[PDB]
């Protein structure tokens, strides 16, 4: 029986299996090679992944996400108290431990972060089992390099609740390096990891297969969703101009526009323009418009440039110059943005980016390789 590698990401998760010298990144029931880190509770069902995220506009109070921001933290942790303002779902205190409180089948229920994450891991486990055709019992799960003992244990506990023997908890940047075979080489590797909600820069030194985390930098609240937000605000103003109506206080309309903006953003990574066509956005008014890559880049120019500041800090903390970095590794779904690739490459004076592996799959890819080694 094959062991699996799971990237348990802030906003998306990804599962891979290493068989016959190569990694299969496993598509879910909807054909998606990543799955939202989302759990929704309704009057009749518990939804996980695509089904959960797809009804977020309908059911905001009972659609749980960002469990990774809570996992292994105390309720009184300043990060928890600060983050609670970003969430439409209720977080309560159960003996200095945070629980997400929701309505499920007409009853008030509360879940520990590792319980929510266990449901995401169960989905990823089931996705792998559908592909392999037998039950999976062994997994490597990845965490950020800066995760403490509490956050690592809570992540492992999520795995155990999901019915997995957790072979090892390994660092996300290390998994990304393993995906590119950089573990087999001192080599200095910079991991540039821009996801949906978080930006992580890591400098690893690899010496005879041994990894040392020399520096970690970034922004725990900078991600692709910030770029979506810049598009949302742009189109809210456009709708005001054309229809003399403010949609900003209609939560459903804003969430539906946000979904359309995220889809348009993805198109702008491969095309120089994208069409944004929403039926009945507000008071039965259809919103059919477009966005150029250039305008998108203008709207996010400051946010894109800000990604180089943690790169500068990481190099300074690692006591390394640009030329002393041997390999640049692009990971996280947001690194598909051409302007982000340009900024990093230009900063490193034309150096190649390791980007041949789907950036939102590289961490799961490496986890799958390491899972097979440990088996
Ligand atoms: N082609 C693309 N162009 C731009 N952004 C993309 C593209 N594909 C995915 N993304 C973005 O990647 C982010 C998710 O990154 P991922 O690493 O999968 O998740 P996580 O947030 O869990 O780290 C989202 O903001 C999504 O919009
Ligand atoms: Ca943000
Ligand atoms: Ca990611």
């Amino acid at each position: 029986a094959a062991a699996i590698g799971i990237d348990l990401g802030t906003t998306y998760s990804c599962v891979g299996v290493f068989q016959h010298g190569k990694v299969e990144i496993i598509a879910n029931d909807q054909g998606n090679r990543t799955t939202p880190s989302y759990v929704a509770f309704t009057d009749t069902e518990r939804l996980i992944g695509d089904a959960a995220k797809n009804q977020v506009a309908l059911n905001p109070q009972n659609t749980v996400f960002d469990a990774k921001r809570l996992i292994g933290r105390k309720f009184g942790d300043p990060v928890v108290q600060s983050d609670m303002k970003h969430w439409p779902f209720q977080v309560i205190n159960d003996g200095d431990k945070p629980k997400v409180q929701v309505s499920y089948k007409g009853d008030t229920k509360a879940f520990y972060p590792e319980e929510i994450s266990s449901m995401v891991l169960t989905k990823m486990k089931e996705i792998a089992e559908a592909y392999l055709g037998y039950p999976v019992t062994n997994a490597v799960i990845t965490v950020p390099a800066y995760f403490n003992d509490s956050q690592r244990q809570a992540t492992k506990d999520a795995g155990v609740i999901a019915g997995l023997n957790v072979l090892r908890i390994i660092n996300e940047p290390t998994a990304a390096a393993i995906a590119y075979g950089l573990d087999r080489t001192e080599r200095n590797v910079l991991i540039f990891d821009l996801g949906g909600g978080t930006f992580d820069v890591s400098i690893l030194t690899i010496d005879d297969g041994i990894f040392e985390v020399k520096a970690t930098a970034g922004d725990t609240h900078l991600g692709g969703e910030d770029f979506d937000n810049r598009l949302v605000n742009h189109f809210v103003e456009e709708f005001k101009r054309k229809h003399k109506k403010d949609i900003s206080q209609n939560k459903r309309a804003v969430r539906r526009l946000r979904t359309a903006c995220e889809r348009a953003k993805r198109t702008l990574s491969s095309s120089t323009q994208a069409s944004l066509e929403i039926d009945s956005l507000f008071e039965g008014i259809d919103f059919y418009t477009s966005i150029t890559r250039a305008r998108f880049e203008e709207l996010c120019s400051d946010l894109f440039r800000s990604t180089l500041e943690p790169v500068e800090k990481a190099l300074r903390d690692a006591k390394l110059d640009k030329a002393q970095i041997h390999d640049l590794v692009l990971v996280g779904g947001s690194t598909r943005i051409p302007k982000v690739q340009k900024l990093l490459q230009d900063f490193f004076n034309g150096r190649d980016l390791n980007k041949s592996i789907n950036p939102d799959e590289a961490v799961a890819y490496g986890a799958a390789v390491q899972a097979a080694i440990l088996m």
